[PDB]
């Protein structure tokens, strides 16, 4: 029922946040924005990018979705450049008091939380409603042999995906 | 005192550029000018690093005795522009060198969580951003006559005083 939408925010075509997000587009059915493409482009606030197709498709499918989880790296203690980038497209038009979920992929040791943080003050920036429930997964939550998260790395992601329905229920009452 | 600005606002229209090309004219900085678009989206490949704009960017930045940071927030944080350009640089460029945050609002109370995103990515490069810091609102700004008012650039050159003290304290 719940229209998921998920955004790879690493622009890595090999990193570690795609393994996460491309899971939750497959075990969600959730419809991925993959940053790693690079159909966006950097945004210049000139008006000609508001025709560009993949720019159109970002602002409708974030419109459309009835939740959106936020997948970052941490870059020097913050979201990614790309995430932020397809974030300064959008606006309360699409966010606003719409369930969001984070998800932080980190180096190890502490790293993840600024991420986080950044992606929560932005996330109220556009208005969204920022759930609670927040996840960082290090390294060793990545099977990269195998493209997959750990069995244990999935059911830590089924939990902020849980807490988000609820949200979605809530909005929907 | 080599002083290098980096022009955080994508938009050739934009505020922010005012108060970047005032401190590359006033106290002789070197500016980065993201509204030029010679930096691409980083994508961490080997490639880009044999850019020539990537390269310059990473030397001007090494070389820099002292660094302003000036941001529009966006979103309640750094534009994307300016932390796609930090993507690319590190502790490598940054470790130890005299920071100085400026940012650009649209008014109210904008300006506070751009400043904020800019200093804990500082920290994550290992930069020393120095305590004083500042949020320039629209009408800080004559943009009919491309300037800064006369308040305003007394404020920037406050940045910029206590920015030189804290790199002659480094030249220990
Ligand atoms: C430019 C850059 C900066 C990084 N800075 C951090 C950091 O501040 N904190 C952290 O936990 N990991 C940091 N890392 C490592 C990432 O957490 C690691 O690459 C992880 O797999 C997520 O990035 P990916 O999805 O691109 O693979 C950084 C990596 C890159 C490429
Ligand atoms: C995508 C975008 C988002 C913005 N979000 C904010 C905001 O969170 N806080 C704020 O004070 N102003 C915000 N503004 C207004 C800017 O402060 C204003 O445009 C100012 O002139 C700095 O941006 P510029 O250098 O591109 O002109 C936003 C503008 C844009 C283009």
């Amino acid at each position: 029922h719940m229209q998921l939408v998920v955004i790879n925010g690493s622009p890595r075509k090999s990193g570690r946040t795609r393994i996460l997000a491309t899971f939750i587009e497959k075990e969600f059915n959730a419809k991925i924005i993959d940053l790693s493409e690079e159909t966006l482009p950097l945004y210049n606030g000139e008006e000609y990018q508001g025709e560009l197709e993949h720019v159109r498709a970002l602002r409708d499918t974030v419109k459309k979705a009835d939740a959106v989880i936020l997948t970052s790296p941490e870059y020097h203690s913050g979201m990614s450049g790309a995430l932020k980038n397809a974030l300064d497209f959008l606006s309360n038009e699409q966010f606003a008091h719409k369930p969001v979920g984070l998800i932080a992929v980190a180096g190890g040791g502490k790293g993840g939380i600024n991420a986080l943080t950044n992606m929560r003050t932005v996330g109220r920036g556009v208005y969204a409603n920022v759930i609670p429930k927040q996840l960082v997964l290090d390294p060793h939550c990545f099977d990269r042999e195998n493209y997959t998260l750990t069995d244990d790395s999935k059911l830590l992601v089924k939990g902020v995906i849980d807490e988000l329905k609820l949200y979605y229920k809530m909005h929907q009452y």
